[PDB]
């Protein structure tokens, strides 16, 4: 038992991805440190982190590769994707997002809203479960947000699943976009970048873009590389953003410059059949990456909105090769603040590859343009300021 805004019991809630769940980290920790009490609901696969932090952990929903099992299932009758043209794999996104996974989350965060009577809820935007569960409840919801804002087709599908799944849960959602269930908004993108509408939208708040602080080390061999020469770094995220062909094409290109190339390929990716790399080239399954970017000259990636944030926020170019979810969307906003560029799915090679990095690397328009949003980034609301917020919330 507390007195009101303080002491609070704060239920933050992720999807059990990296690129969902480390965003929001900050805020937690920033919270933990006002003094309120943080249950963090995600991945198990994160207990050892949230732990760390000094969060109650909470394990919700299930691997991506499972949901894309049972959306197999429920829309080809199969337990394969094999046979299935690149049009009908892309109609499964919405139902695993939309309605597979949010409905294990629902079910998950019930009875666990039920046993912790949260004074508030902060939702992770894509987490569409738990928006659904707090709004049952009725406990006081606000939204966070993970990157841009995505007015898109990939987007519109996902929600109208998540209506669906309101609708049978006897839950009636108001007409029109979700819009984070009506709740007030936590925007970490840089407001110069995001969407115009969404920028006027009521109830929006602005948070800077923290990276999470990992505490692990950085790779030895950068203390001893020749810092008079660019360090390279290229990651394709922890979920789908690119593929280990991809990767191929993207070492190939840019262990010709003449660079320190530190690879950083996640838990997901596959590369045991990669093969051989000249020795500028370092090949990592992880790496504490808001420690590395500092050190950085130019970031090549899948386009997730981590990195480009984290990137963005470094003030460093970036290189992005766009496919998966929002990367689109973070390809145009790197590219209206000049802070970058991209190359499109079918201009991935060698040749492509190493001839936009160069022009990053010589160019100083591109380091400018990071500069410029690394600048308005740092200019942004801490997680200790806007947690400030967070008794008028629950209140
Ligand atoms: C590959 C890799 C990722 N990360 C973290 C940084 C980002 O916050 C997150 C990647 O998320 P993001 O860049 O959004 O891409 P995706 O969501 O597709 O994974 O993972 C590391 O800290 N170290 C690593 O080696």
């Amino acid at each position: 038992g507390h007195i009101e805004g303080r002491h609070m019991r704060v239920l933050f809630a992720s999807l059990g991805t990296h690129g969902h769940t480390y965003p929001l980290l900050p805020l937690a920790t920033a919270a933990r440190a006002a003094g309120h009490e943080v249950t963090f609901a995600t991945g198990e696969g994160f207990a050892g982190t949230l732990r760390k932090l000094g969060f109650e952990p909470v394990a919700t929903g299930m691997p991506v590769f499972d949901g894309f099992l049972a959306a197999l299932r429920i829309r080809f009758d199969t337990d394969s994707p094999e046979g299935l043209t690149p049009e009908q794999l892309s109609e499964l996104p919405q139902i695993v997002f939309g309605r597979v996974i949010p409905q294990r989350v629902f079910d998950e965060l019930q009875p666990v809203i039920e046993r912790l009577r949260p004074d508030l809820v902060v939702q992770e935007i894509s987490n569409y479960g738990a928006g659904l569960a707090a709004l049952k409840a009725g406990i006081p919801t606000i939204c966070h947000g993970v990157g841009r804002d995505t007015p898109d087709d990939l987007t519109r599908s996902i929600e109208e699943e998540v209506r669906g799944l309101a609708q049978r849960l006897g839950l009636d959602l108001p007409p029109g976009r979700i819009d984070g269930f009506g709740n007030p908004f936590i925007d970490i993108f840089p407001p110069s970048l995001q969407e115009p509408e969404f920028r006027a939208r009521p109830r929006r708040h602005e948070l800077r873009p923290v990276p999470f602080a990992e505490q692990g080390d950085l790779p030895a061999w950068l203390s001893s590389r020749d810092t008079a020469r660019p360090l390279v770094y290229l990651t394709l995220g922890t979920s789908s953003g690119g593929t280990v062909e991809v990767l191929r094409a993207a070492i190939d290109g840019l262990a010709g410059l003449d660079a320190d190339v530190l690879v950083a390929s996640g838990p997901s990716l596959d590369v045991s059949g990669l093969g051989e790399v000249p020795a500028n080239v370092r090949l990592e399954s992880w790496v504490p990456q808001a420690a590395l970017l500092p050190h950085v000259d130019l970031v090549v990636h899948h386009g997730g909105s981590g990195t480009t944030l984290g990137a963005l926020g470094a003030g460093v170019p970036q290189l992005s090769f766009p496919w998966a979810g929002d990367s689109f969307a973070n390809a145009q906003a790197v590219a209206q603040a000049g802070a970058g560029d991209h190359l499109l799915p079918d201009n991935i090679s060698p040749d492509s590859v190493s001839g936009a990095a160069k022009r990053l690397l010589a160019e100083e328009s591109y380091r400018a343009g990071a500069r410029a949003v690394a600048a308005e980034i740092a200019a942004m609301p801490g997680p200790d300021e806007v947690v400030r917020l967070l008794p008028g919330f629950a209140s």
